[PDB]
């Protein structure tokens, strides 16, 4: 009933701030440090839409990006990142990304970002399910 949101942030400070801008939107959000327990959450969980970020201490935020295509998880992806550039937000949308948030990213930009993302994969999801 309740849609999930995966944070997927090292810098576990603005993962807070980022929780305490969705604080009063009509979903749960869950955040991690690492890739390993992105993935472990993606695979057990299964949330609605993830913000992800690129630099990760153990592998990349590109490398969870690869693991969805790979499995077929359906989950929105989307990017909010340091030094990223056209050529990597262009690359990252095709590889499946739904948006690609730049830092440092507004209150209402995440927002509205992460509301929109999440209807359009409801939407979709609503027509194939009884």
């Amino acid at each position: 009933l309740r849609p999930r949101v995966l944070l997927v942030e090292d810098s576990t400070s603005l993962a807070i701030l980022y929780k305490q801008y969705v604080k009063d939107e009509p979903y749960d959000i869950f955040h991690v440090e690492t890739g390993r327990d992105a993935i472990q959450f993606i695979e057990r969980s299964k949330p609605q839409l993830i913000i992800l970020d690129l630099k990760l201490p153990d592998m990349s935020g590109e490398d969870v990006l690869d693991w969805i295509n790979q499995n077929d998880i359906p989950t929105s992806v989307i990017i909010a990142t340091a030094h990223g550039s056209v050529d990597l937000a262009v690359n990252l949308i095709q590889k499946g990304a739904e948006d690609f948030l730049e830092k440092p990213i507004n209150a209402d930009r995440l927002k509205t970002s992460v509301a929109l993302h999440l209807k359009r994969a409801k939407l979709e999801d609503l027509v194939e399910g009884h």
